[PDB]
């Protein structure tokens, strides 16, 4: 189960740019202490991971992380088992995993001085924001409290603090420069097939709107919904009746077309609450965001597109996460994405 | 095929680190976004490991360790895009572990609700940053001279400069002592192994060791910082231009020194060091004396009966190598003469 024959694996950088201090650079002065006098930078780049199988069959996959995460959450479970990386060079896909940039191996753009700031510039924000272990238990959904399970969970337990050391922060890098090294390395890489995971999810349908190759999306569990500007539906208010979701992402009706031209499934787990849950803000989140993507989905068939909602549950699988990859069903979880890989002809020559 | 790698099995995993907390209790009906110190405990200083591991793996595991700045990138591929060390000791049937140590890479940068690395009224880490620069660190690895610039005969892969450079950055100013934790807790988990360092892992590896004796052997690539039992530090002189002085040496009580006296310790070395002073050149003076420190720290080591040794990569006919060997375009050549120090102490067998 654990095997893999890869005819070629590596990485490199993709994306980016140059910023420069002032000044010149003499060889001939101390390089240490580092300076920004006379420096090129190079910023928010993005790192890029693939594997290869002996004979490949389809359009090659490029898995792409949720916020705060890297490319190890399709390598591996917390628990150790193998992720999509794996599964899916078994099943004969060439694999691409990303670090996007501000993020694991992508670039932190900071220099010499306070963080981010680059001289009088400030390139990303001195102040970061991070979410901690409890909220980001009740954002997974392992339970509805910090360290309390659904009784259903198939969450790989014990292997809590594994899970969380994965996550991180993310400077505050625009999205359109997140979304513009991707767009460059499909279009590096050729027609492929996009797996998003939280949010990364709006950032890929916006690359499928500038990327003709991006032929396919499986978007696990995505965490903002995207309409054509001036067309956003209703969306209620939390169950608190003060909170909201985030905001819909709005685009110009021409680049939203092109999202009917390519099948899109969005996938969710299990224990998001049908009722308002105003005791469980995230659970009651994950409601409301849940609701506005079904009506994403319907803007998009309106236009002419394939876009599909699978809940986990109606598939026969119970209890997961919102991380359904590296849950202990992920095998399972997986067979559901060779399914719609094969339905679409996107594992065929 | 030079390409084609077969695995057993492979994978990734978080090791290491320890948690802070902010103040106050975490109500779950309160909106969790945006996010709040309040009632958070946060993960830090974590180390990321990746492990392949061959069909029938023959003798120690490989655990690389990249230099100040860097990830495991390096040793998964050249910046041309040609195979790494990691490939090329998979192939030679090692299994082999790649580190992002902590504060690079998918290793744990500690920053929370605030100023970057300051939780509430603690400074986990500093706020203000330092990075090297495109051309300072041209001339750290010896690319040429001056940046633009190459030596004769150069391995750099040509025309992949961009590649390169991003590939670096950061580090945030976690204690040395925390990233030394998460290796020797690593070393812990694998049993026996041999660590292949660089630059700025150097020094730390070699406090792995006399912490670790799962340690067995260490190979060092251009190592950055130097290292004495205390008290014990040579005279080293300053740079040309009478001011500069190289990285303060690394001290550490003799008990713990002696450990490096019972492994096999090679450190490696490429090209363009000069023999004499050069005033014009800082880097490539400092990389003169601070080659000349390690050549004294290896001699203290064999004095204390150890088997320490010193290759310049242009004695054993390979010429024109950077700072980083192991990316450069004979690599591969770089790659056998680290499989004949493995296959000389054995460490290639069973
Ligand atoms: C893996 O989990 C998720 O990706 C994920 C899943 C659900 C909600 C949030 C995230 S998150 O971690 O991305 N968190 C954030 O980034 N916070 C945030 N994001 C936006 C866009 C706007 C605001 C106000 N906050
Ligand atoms: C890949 O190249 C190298 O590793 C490498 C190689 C040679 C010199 C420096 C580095 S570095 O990048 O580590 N740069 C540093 O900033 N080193 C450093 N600087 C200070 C001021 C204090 C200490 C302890 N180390």
């Amino acid at each position: 189960k654990r095997k893999v024959v890869l005819a070629e694996q590596g990485s490199f950088y993709i994306g980016g740019r140059t910023v420069t201090g002032p000044g010149k650079f003499d060889p001939s002065k101390p390089v240490i202490r580092y300076s920004n006098e006379g420096a090129t930078f190079y910023i928010n780049q993005m790192y890029v991971n693939f594997q290869a199988p002996v004979r490949p069959r389809g359009l090659p996959l490029v898995f792409w992380h949720g916020g705060g995460l890297t490319g190890h959450i399709w390598e591996s479970t917390p628990d150790g088992r193998p992720g999509f990386q794996t599964l899916f060079v078994q099943d004969r896909h060439t694999v691409y995993t990303i670090d996007q940039p501000g993020r694991g191996r992508g670039n932190i753009p900071t220099f010499n001085g306070p963080f981010g700031q680059l001289e009088e510039e400030s390139i990303v924000n001195t102040v970061t924001g991070n979410s901690s272990k409890e909220g980001a238990w009740v954002r997974d959904r392992l339970g509805p409290a910090p360290g309390q399970f659904f009784e259903n969970s198939q969450f790989p337990r014990g292997y809590e603090d594994n899970y969380f050391k994965e996550m991180g922060f993310s400077p505050s890098i625009s999205s359109d420069e997140i979304v513009d090294a991707v767009v460059k390395l499909v279009t590096h890489i050729g027609p492929c097939v996009l797996v998003t995971h939280a949010a990364s999810g709006v950032l890929g349908m916006r690359v499928a709107t500038h990327a003709k190759n991006v032929r396919g999306i499986v978007a696990y569990e995505p965490a903002t919904s995207i309409f054509p500007k001036g067309k956003v539906p209703e969306i209620p208010p939390l169950a608190d009746k003060k909170s909201q979701i985030f905001p819909p992402f709005e685009i110009q009706e021409s680049y939203f077309k092109k999202l009917a031209k390519i099948p899109i499934q969005f996938v969710f787990g299990d224990n998001i609450p049908k009722n308002p849950k105003s005791a469980y803000w995230f659970l009651d989140w994950w409601r409301v965001t849940r609701y506005a993507h079904s009506l994403s989905l319907e803007a998009i068939n309106k236009l002419g597109g394939q876009a599909s909602l699978l809940d986990l549950p109606t598939a026969g699988l119970r209890g997961n996460t919102a991380f359904p990859f590296t849950d202990r069903n992920n095998v399972q979880v997986a067979s559901l994405l060779s399914d719609f890989l094969g339905k679409h002809g996107l594992d065929q020559n």
